[PDB]
């Protein structure tokens, strides 16, 4: 059958399109910009592309673009999402977006399910944290605006078009599923620097400015993510919002994983305003598992993945 | 430095590129349609292609498309032309975007400010296409348009469609004073890195396929080898005593001479033996090379390494079974 990956360029996008090809799907992958070599050679490149890929150019900008990527469909993974005045930049787009995708399933007549990968900031984003979020659970969107923290846009952005998207899917019998990722990390195909590992890596890298979000973390591997979409997709059971996380620790705990495995690299021994007293958060993926879903990979196998494509890519540094 | 290659999809363009990111240039391969798959993983597997290779979407039926890929350019290989479909509507759809489309970009050279050399590959339909065929051709010869026109032979239109642009662009060049150069090849023979058939593979393996429609292209015929002809490319754009037209041909054999050797190396296939309208006493017509080769290129590869090459090529993409019955 026919799915349409819109952010098939990214660093989850590129993978799922893979492992939707590896699985035998005819996978249209969504593209801004077809001409760009240094992210469609490593799309060109994966297995039966040659065969069983085809490249599409939309934008999120522009109303209507996925119409014809997605008509001929029977699904759609939405996990393109855009990236000085975000309200209007980054924010609307999003939310129009997201919309613009729904409504371009609608007018295509043969979407069966719509899989949106949605984000830990819909979930999480409040002044008091729970020990346990879970899918009942959303951001708090007047401590976004009140506060602007990093990454505030995105976590409003994100939330809205969540929630606006499940609006839509419930009048038009579209058929919806959302998941939830935390801190997603893993190797990688692209050869720029995922984002989310430069949060990621960032107790090697020295990179304060990251470490607010993994201050109380949580992980998940790319591999893992990518298999949940694939699986929420077919699994007709699925229904509702899914929270896909299988690892949560504090900034220490990460640390003190990487200092072992990473001697290499001038991992510090603490970090300001964090006691070992500190809880750490969990994103519950019950729900998923319930389903029959099950995780194969662990938070050393996340940051192995990563580290080695990195400096394979000349993204890291060997040592310090 | 950095040069434009139109057409980078194609037989020729696509060798091409190889051969100048194998040489340390930095290339912009124009394309229609970089979405198409089938025309750009080829591209984008070139080794050095993803720091030494970009690409740009542009139609020599769309005015000024090519203006953006010329502009910083160096050099500029123009190989593209409109050879798709067969045409209900010569006139529009081959004759007019083959003519304009190459002032157009010859205009995109003038508007770049930063072009020294400009190469194109012209066809030795613009030479030998006459109802009289002299036993040996050179630069200074052109094909006959009222010949052409008046009998509409298979190709007709892309034989006038070469030769007005070529002749258009010389009186363009000398007007504008712009450094120009033309390649006339003779039919392309060789391995390739497309995944479909070359069209000039569809007439040189004829003998063997059995498409007699392709035949009296081969009747007398003339060949060279595509990674031959690509090195004179890159050799007549740096050489600095290059001027004017070249042709670039290595072999000539009338099509019972082809169909022996071929019959010789593949035992597997049924190539005819004889052909309607063809006796061994058949003057074979020459393409001249010496101009290019004075200069001094040498060429590299022999009729048969280009049939092997093609042969093989076509096999391992499975575009000729390996066998007939
Ligand atoms: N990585 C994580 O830790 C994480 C965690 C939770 C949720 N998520 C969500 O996962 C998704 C994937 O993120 P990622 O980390 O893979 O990011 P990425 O590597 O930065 O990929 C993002 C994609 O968004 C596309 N995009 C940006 N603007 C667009 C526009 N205006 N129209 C169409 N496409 C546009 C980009 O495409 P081009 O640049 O080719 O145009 C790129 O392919 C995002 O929705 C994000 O919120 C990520
Ligand atoms: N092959 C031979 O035996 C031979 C002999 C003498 C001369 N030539 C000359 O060599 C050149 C290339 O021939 P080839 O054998 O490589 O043929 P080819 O494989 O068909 O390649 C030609 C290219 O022209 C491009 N094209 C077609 N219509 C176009 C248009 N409207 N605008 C821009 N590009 C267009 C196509 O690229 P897209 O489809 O990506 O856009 C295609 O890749 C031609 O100019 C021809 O006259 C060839
Ligand atoms: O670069 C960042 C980023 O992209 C996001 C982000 C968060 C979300 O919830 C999303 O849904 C999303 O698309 C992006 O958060 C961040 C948080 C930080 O503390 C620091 C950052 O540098 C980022
Ligand atoms: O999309 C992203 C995202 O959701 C989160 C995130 C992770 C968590 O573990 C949370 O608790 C949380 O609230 C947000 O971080 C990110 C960091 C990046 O650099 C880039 C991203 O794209 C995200
Ligand atoms: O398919 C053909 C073709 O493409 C050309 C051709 C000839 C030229 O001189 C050009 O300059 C050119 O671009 C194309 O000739 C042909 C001649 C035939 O008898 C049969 C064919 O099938 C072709
Ligand atoms: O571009 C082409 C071309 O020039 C010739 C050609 C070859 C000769 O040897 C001649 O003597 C002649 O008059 C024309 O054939 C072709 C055959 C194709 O299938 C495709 C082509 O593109 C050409």
């Amino acid at each position: 059958e026919t799915v349409c990956v819109t952010g098939a360029s990214g660093f989850i996008g590129s993978w799922l399109v893979m492992r939707l090809l590896e699985r035998g799907y005819t996978v249209r992958a969504t593209v801004r910009d077809p001409t760009n070599v240094k992210k469609v050679k490593h799309l060109l490149d994966l297995p039966k592309a040659e065969t069983h890929l085809t490249l599409w150019k939309a934008d999120l900008a522009d109303e209507g673009s996925f119409d014809e990527a997605i008509k001929g469909c029977t699904g759609v993974f939405h996990v393109a999402t855009p990236m000085k005045d975000p309200e209007n930049e980054v924010i609307k787009p999003t939310i129009e977006g997201m919309l613009g995708i729904m409504k371009s399933c609608a007018a295509a007549k043969t979407v069966r399910r719509l899989v949106f990968t949605s984000s830990a900031g819909t979930v999480n984003i409040q002044e008091h944290q729970l020990p346990v979020y879970d899918e009942s659970c959303w951001s708090d969107m007047e401590f976004c605006r009140a506060k602007k923290m990093t990454a505030w846009m995105y976590f409003v952005s994100k939330t809205l078009a969540e929630q606006a998207a499940w609006k839509y899917a419930k009048e038009n019998n579209i058929d919806f599923i959302t998941i939830i990722p935390t801190l997603v990390v893993g190797p990688f195909i692209m050869s720029s620097m995922p984002p989310s590992l430069i949060t990621a890596l960032s107790p090697i890298t020295g990179n304060e400015a990251h470490y607010s979000i993994i201050r109380q973390g949580q992980f998940v591997h790319l591999d893992d993510l990518c298999n949940a979409h694939i699986y929420l997709f077919e699994n007709p059971k699925a229904e509702g919002r899914y929270i896909c996380s299988s690892h949560d620790c504090i900034i220490l705990d990460l640390a003190k994983m990487l200092r072992e495995k990473y001697p290499e690299y001038n991992i510090p021994t603490e970090f300001k305003g964090v006691d070992e007293n500190l809880k750490s958060v969990c994103f519950s993926s019950k729900k998923l598992t319930d389903l029959g879903f099950e995780f194969k990979y662990s938070l050393e196998d996340m940051f192995t993945g990563a580290v080695d494509t990195c400096r394979a890519k000349g993204l890291l540094p060997p040592s310090h």
